[PDB]
């Protein structure tokens, strides 16, 4: 029904608005693992 | 007769009306199914 | 009937006029988990 | 009656001049479904 | 029948009232996954 | 129906037309990758 | 009716007809799916 | 859906657009790395 | 009467004459459908 | 019937001598892979 | 009757006739995908 | 579900909050690598 | 049923429950691995 | 009969009150499924 | 029939009986899988 | 005749008592379905 | 009849009497399959 | 009359002495199906 | 049929008497995978 | 069915049973590996 | 079918044909690497 | 079907009878990259 | 399963009781190649 | 995400932060070495 | 596709072409070193 | 399978079998580097 | 397939073909390396 | 998990605290190098 | 990405930048050493 | 596995065992160099 | 690819081009070295 | 980490405070070389 | 495979063949060095 | 491992007690040296 | 491996053998300078 599917839209809104934020918000993370991943790289080499 | 069978559109009315709303009312719920399942599929990501 | 099988066209009318956009709205969501997706392999990479 | 029959071949027509086209239609909406489902499986994929 | 049909949406509410529920549960499984899983990358690492 | 399947091809044909894009255009980011990669290796040697 | 049935075997042609088409068609779009998945295995190597 | 694949592309430069940017900024700290790396050579050597 | 129902053979040998034909027939067309299925199962595959 | 499933084997006689084919075929991609692979490999040897 | 339902072994037989062979031939086809993937898994690899 | 996520940002917080931890407590262990090659050069020297 | 739901919660917990358990006492082996690996490069180092 | 048909209501509420149960009682069974799943899923991953 | 409903609970009590006896048994060749795997890793490593 | 028809009841309790049975007897064999069903889905899980 | 109706559970007794063996037979072979189903992960582990 | 009702029961023991067998040489082809079955998914699985 | 049912056992009996002997012998293939796996690893390394 | 489901513990027995020893045993040759490393290190150094 | 499996193998030759490319393309930067190499060696010499 | 089978271990033969050769046949290559090495480094070395 | 989650800790136990050993004893061979190390460079020096 | 990522250059700032500080700060200890290394030589002088 | 790949060797251009750049710049500072390192030669001479 | 996986050890047998080989031979080439080296001492030394 | 993996020893060899090649051309430049080396050493002496 | 993490740190203090053990304990070693190197050269002297 | 690959000039220009800087300030102690070795000689002469 | 590992220790043993060997005797030719060179200092002396 | 690698021998042409000429104009600096050596010997004679 | 790298200083501020400490100390050793020096020049000289 | 791996014994066997040739040859051009050094001792001599 | 560093110290014990031995005897040979070395002074002498 | 080893024993006596021989040779010539020696200053003296 016309009325029905547009709230699929409203609820698929969320999925990608909670995606964006979960996936993103991992990245956090790798970024930490990357840099701390840098640093070992100094080290070994002075 | 006439009168009868007019009387006859009306329930199928309802029918259809009930209809529309029962099934469409489903989807709300099929929805939710389906955007639980995006979130599954970032975390299994990253 | 005639006239009441042209009734039908029309809601199939919507059926695919809102599985298009139904459809067509959930990869709005893939992409995003695609693209979350290369990143992470960039950081992973550096 | 033979002239009776007669109209009964006419009504069977529209019967089945009425279904290729309503099962035809269906078609419509189920390759939309299909497509829609190909690209689900490019950014999968990608 | 009108009131009976009421009654449906009702029950269908807890439907998705308990779908909501179940599935997100079941992303704090996933999370504990996830996560467990970048430490396992972090030790391979350093 | 001979007409309706017609109109298959139709919307497969956009079908392939979409995934030749998309996947093709994914490919522009694992390009930016690779290279990325590359300079990466420069500088790790001198 | 033996006449009758022939007709049969005529709209069965279009079936398999018309099968051995879409069917065939929809391949078009897995080769797609799958060279364009050689590549991202060319620069995910080099 | 020939508008939503479109969005498609859209995400997917930004993709590239955040890849090109993050890889190369990670450069800077390679160089970092490889020119701290020349002088730890000259004193080693004079 | 016996020669009456002696005919009643003879029709009823049409009938699965005829339905021998039919039925096997449609197979012709089950069988397109399985082969154009272990192809689309390749290159999912390669 | 005996004479229809006969019309089978034949088909999927097709099925299997497309898809030695096929299959087969992909290799020939996979083998181009694996050797740019090894020179990849002497390259940053040597 | 006894005798017409003699004849109904007879055209079952055929049946599972008919199916070890169909089925069995099918499986003719699964091996071919079978083994032209280990390869794919052998290039892979090497 | 909307709740359900905001918990994952919690255990990603975790995530994040032992890994800044463990890797850079690797390289507690890593400088006393480093530090106790600069004596070794010492002694080789005087 | 809502009851018969509220049950699930139960055991999900055990899942998480086991899980927090099974992935950390893993990591218990990776820091064996880790640290054997940092006298590994005492040696080789000195 | 009205008496008759009270009658009817009640057995009816043992069907749905029996439905309730079992139904609900199996889901005991899928959720023992679903958490040995996330486990499987664990031992896989570390 | 309220009875004959009491003896469903009782086998499906066997099912879940069964089930988390095999899903949580198989677990323990995942284990040896696993842990025969830390092993294949610290002979790689040392 | 009135005792004629209360002799009815009696013979249409027995066609209840008899169908309580019967019908709730067949789903103790449909249990058994149900429940070797939920095996045959650990199985193929794990 | 009361007597005849006896008679209907006896063959529902060899009805569930004959489907515990069969389904609980079939399993016999999906635990074959299950197994050489963990052999083959050793060997792609190893 | 009682002598010819007797001769009821005599075919009537004709038609369950046709059913059992007739019904019972069907699973004859269900197993096979089944069998074919099992196989199919061994391929699948290596 | 009891009879019948027997006959259950029988093909099932070469369904698993076929499938521990397809899924072992494929093993015989992951070995030959496996080991010319361990040798690219002695080549790569000396 | 319980008989059955034992007769499930008994094969995944020789599943865990045989898995140790593969695994174990392709351990034998990553030994052989490594010993044969420390040599290629000893002639490096002397 | 036939004539559309022939079109597989055409975009199938792209796909190698793109590979052979790309992946020789990337040696085209190794051998940079390379070479830029063999000098850093002659001066850390002379 | 037993007949059906045996034709898969024959083209399982084939195969492994494959694999043991493009495996083997890879390492004729990895030998090249090893010999190739140790003269960089008789080279390097007087 | 609670009961079956405990086993795990067990063989991990294990894993780690192996890995301190190996680990361990494969410095026993460092240990070795580093004094062995040594005098080659008192005889050097004298 | 485009917020997430900008987040990304901030940690990867105090890596190259961390960086330019570690790296400079051991080469405080090269000159040390150095320095001291040109007196050891104004003593064996005269 | 081909339009896209294309664009691939755009990118791998400048991947050469910043390549030859950079490595070349490096040996500017391995000069410096090398000449700076002939001078300390000539005051250690005279 | 027992029987099966008996045959795994066989071809390890061999990937041993082959390795102390091939490993072992390298060796005889790294002495021979060794030896050569410490010649080119004695003359630099004399 | 047969046909298919004898062209795979054929990119094969080519891949060694151009390796014996590429690595051997190296060596070429190792000996440049060598030989200006002895020189440097001949001034250096006299 | 928090508490699992924590046990990180204990064992990374035992790297730490075996590894300023280890290299220190080599020194011990260098000092006898380096003195007993300053008597050759009093000799060497006088 | 071009614009990052310029930023390396830049660093690498403070490499080649503090490097003859360095290593030109060092000659100046060796002038001082050479000087003051003249003068030695100049006694040691009368 | 247990007994497993026991065998590593074994062949370990032999590394050290085979490590002791060659190492201790490579300064068999130290000392050789070592003493023909003291006499080298005889001569130049008297 | 054979092209590829033909390119490959051009860049090494320039390595070992631009090699000769750098060691070799190293050399040029050890004559001046060496000649400005032998004349601070007949002063240091006469 | 922030906090991490300053705790990098510290031990580095060791490093460089044991080297002062070491090297400085060595040349109280080349002094008493020098002085004992000048005197054996001097009983040379009288 | 065995075959295949005999084939590496070759190939090392000219390593080592090209190995005993090279290395012994490099010698050739240190005892020039060493005579034309004696030489250079006489007239310094006489 | 804790236990396995113990063992460490132990041969690096052997390594400093073979050393100050080693070293500590080539002295025995520099005083020959020495000595030797002043008559020849006393005979030039007188 | 063992046996391999031995081998080792075997070239490092040639080694050895080589070097008692080469360095005892050059003592031949370090005489004939001494002696030549002794005669100059026969010479010088009356």
């Amino acid at each position: 029904g016309v009325i029905d599917t547009s709230a699929v839209e409203s609820a698929i809104t969320d999925g990608q608005g909670d995606m964006k934020a979960i996936g993103g918000y991992i990245v956090g993370a790798l970024v930490i693992l990357a840099v701390a991943g840098l640093i070992y790289s100094m080290l070994r080499k002075a």
